[PDB]
């Protein structure tokens, strides 16, 4: 209600399923909600920041997360969004990365907090044992082939081709949806624009099995030069202090175009409404001084690093 | 080579995927090959006879037949050859079936056998027990959407509507395929005409997968009238002697048209080219003594049923 409002002010809403259903669930109960995130390399990179931040923001305003990591549909593959078929992970690598991505996600969510713990998951777990039979039966079954070459990411690769692999990696999440749902409550789920198919998959299948949920997507990060977002020269910003130092990191947020500037504020940091018009009217008043931007990439830094790597 | 040139003779081969390649294993060599059967059903019908009777024409020329129980797919169901979509049976049914339609096969086979012993197999063993991620890795792979997309079994209910559940059933018999290939020598698969695309996904993993093999059905049992071959105004006529009586088994065969009943004896009995000529003039020759017809009924009720079932049909007929 007014986190949704809020969320869309900050622009951070791309799509959702039904906004005035979803505004009074927010408004009304302590809503549970999840995210995944699938291993495709040791770390995380600033294009997941938007979506666990936003996590986050509901977090703050008294939901519960559950961010959830993709130890099995990692194995597999979702072609949404890549342009191509992809080569498999091994189950020993994907395996390695899981954990390592376990550690990032649990920087910035609150496991000890009252009434909201976050929790994170991985649907290895549930995937992990499910036998062909079932899945087939007990998922299968609610799916049309139809329903399912109309999503954009199987009709965007038509031409191209997609793998029998890659095609059924929609119900993989559809079903980690169905889980999330029976076992802890779960009635939101969020992720990146490219995830609407899978997020709308998810909800088919509760909907014919059931009978109360949502799902809501975060537009892509832009960079109004019209460039593509965390591509450096020195290549990928990571959140691996290892891959990408804190220095490295810092000096990237720094360098934040004033044209770009405030909208970073507003996507990236926990600032408040005021407190980012405040900063708006600096930049318009005295850029030469670069407030924005330092506070950008010290909120960022101190949120992704720690205080003390801040120093 | 023979026995492909007799198959042939009888009109029991659809469609092959090499003749020539075909020819020379079974000639060449000793062939154990497979066909599936999923219990949709207690007892097998005689729409299940002429693969049976076929698979028993291999046996004879010496190949070692596999008939497999469809455990698992029997859970799944294949589109092929149905218009729409069918409601999934219950584990523990499919399973009751599974364990009758194994002793039915059990009696158009020998076990016993010199060199080749028919083995009856169930799928539930290799494919009960794998994953969704082994089964999407290792198999799903190598299929490409536009690939099963374009089999008949789809494209055929791309308008009526088909499940992920049905669409995936190719893949299954396909891994079926490969599995008895890897594990028993299985070079040749036989089934009737619907089963061509399930047939060919079969050989295409393989292909994809190894780098040997080869597919043939038999043509769908037909009746000059153009009506439904084995639908009775009782229903269907069974193999289980509990469904359907010596006697109203006897009596089906008896009364095949006229133009049914030669092209039926080449399908369904052990005669002799020879021996179908000569009551074939006899029809021609004699029409009214019914000579085809008896001989027919008396064949298939020996095969299915035994000599004292027969004695007996004969008898309150
Ligand atoms: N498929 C999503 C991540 C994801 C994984 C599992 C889920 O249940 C939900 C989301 C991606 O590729 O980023
Ligand atoms: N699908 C076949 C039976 C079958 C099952 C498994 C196989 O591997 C092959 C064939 C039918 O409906 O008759």
């Amino acid at each position: 209600m007014d986190l949704l409002a809020e969320l869309q002010w900050r622009g951070l809403v791309n799509q959702t399923t039904d906004e005035d259903g979803l505004r009074k669930l927010l408004n009304e109960e302590r809503v549970t909600l999840y995210c995944g995130f699938d291993p495709t390399a040791d770390s995380l990179h600033i294009g997941h920041l938007a979506t666990i931040l936003t996590m986050r923001r509901f977090q703050q305003a008294g939901h519960r997360p559950i961010a959830l990591v993709g130890g099995a549909t990692g194995l597999i593959g979702d072609p949404s969004g890549k342009k191509s078929e992809r080569t498999l992970n091994a189950k020993e690598t994907v395996e390695a990365w899981s954990a390592r991505i376990k550690e990032q996600l649990g920087r910035f969510l609150d496991f000890e907090a009252d009434g909201n713990p976050a929790k994170i998951k991985n649907n290895y777990d549930w995937i992990g044992p499910l036998d062909v039979i079932t899945f087939l039966r007990d998922v299968g079954k609610h799916f049309s082939v139809n329903y399912m070459m109309a999503k954009e990411s199987v009709q965007s690769r038509i031409e191209t081709g997609i793998s029998f692999t890659e095609f059924s990696y929609m119900m993989l999440q559809a079903y980690d949806f169905l889980r999330l749902y029976e076992t802890e409550g779960c009635r939101l789920q969020i992720g990146g624009s490219d995830q609407w198919g899978n997020i709308t998959a998810g909800l088919e299948l509760i909907r014919k099995t059931k009978g109360r949920a949502f799902g809501l997507t975060i537009p892509l990060v832009t960079k109004a030069d019209g460039t593509k977002f965390g591509k450096t020269e020195s290549g990928t910003i990571w959140l691996d202090k290892e891959k990408t130092s804190p220095y490295e990191f810092y000096q990237f947020w720094i360098n934040t175009d004033d044209r770009d500037v405030i909208r970073y504020l507003k996507y990236f940091t926990f600032l408040s409404k005021e407190e980012i018009e405040a900063l708006e009217q600096e930049l318009r008043e005295a850029p030469e001084k670069r407030a924005a931007q330092k506070t950008l990439a010290e909120e960022v830094t101190k949120l992704v690093h720690g205080e003390e790597a801040l120093r």
